[PDB]
């Protein structure tokens, strides 16, 4: 896989944000993740740690998967990254976020993502409290 450049167009929520790519508005939703929803538990939290990372990110790049790159919503379909570091691992690191919608084809990263998952679980953190 490789990364691409994107700009923050608005954060949204915890898996979600507005991005601009090739030069274009586009929904983003984080591929492999499943954060809570803004009502619901951890939710305001998740959508928090999101916003933080992507405004203060100097750089915002996007990684497609091998498979499909857009929903049917119309939704992009990556991994995201500020400064080097992936907000999906990010976010299932500290335990708002579950691993989640691994589907053939788009699933490069799960096995990191699972050991992140894991470890959050072992510290008790957030979903996991
Ligand atoms: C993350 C992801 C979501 N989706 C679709 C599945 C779910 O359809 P349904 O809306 O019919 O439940 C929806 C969940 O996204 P959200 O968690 O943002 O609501 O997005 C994909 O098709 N591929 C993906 O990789
Ligand atoms: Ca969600």
């Amino acid at each position: 896989l490789h990364k691409e450049p994107a700009t923050l167009i608005k954060a949204i929520d915890g898996d979600t944000a507005k991005l601009m790519y090739k030069g274009q508005p586009m929904t983003f939703r984080l591929l492999l993740v499943d954060t809570p929803e803004f009502n619901e538990k951890y939710g305001p939290e998740a959508s928090a740690f999101t916003k933080k990372m992507v405004e203060n990110a100097k750089k915002i790049e996007v990684e497609f998967d091998k498979g499909q790159r857009t929903d049917k919503y119309g939704r992009g379909l990556a991994y995201a990254y500020a400064d080097g570091k992936m907000v999906n691992e990010a976010l299932v690191r500290q335990g708002l976020a579950k691993v989640a919608y691994v589907y053939k084809g788009n699933n490069t990263h799960e096995q990191l993502l699972r050991k992140a998952e894991a470890q959050a679980k072992k510290e008790k953190l957030n979903i996991w409290s």
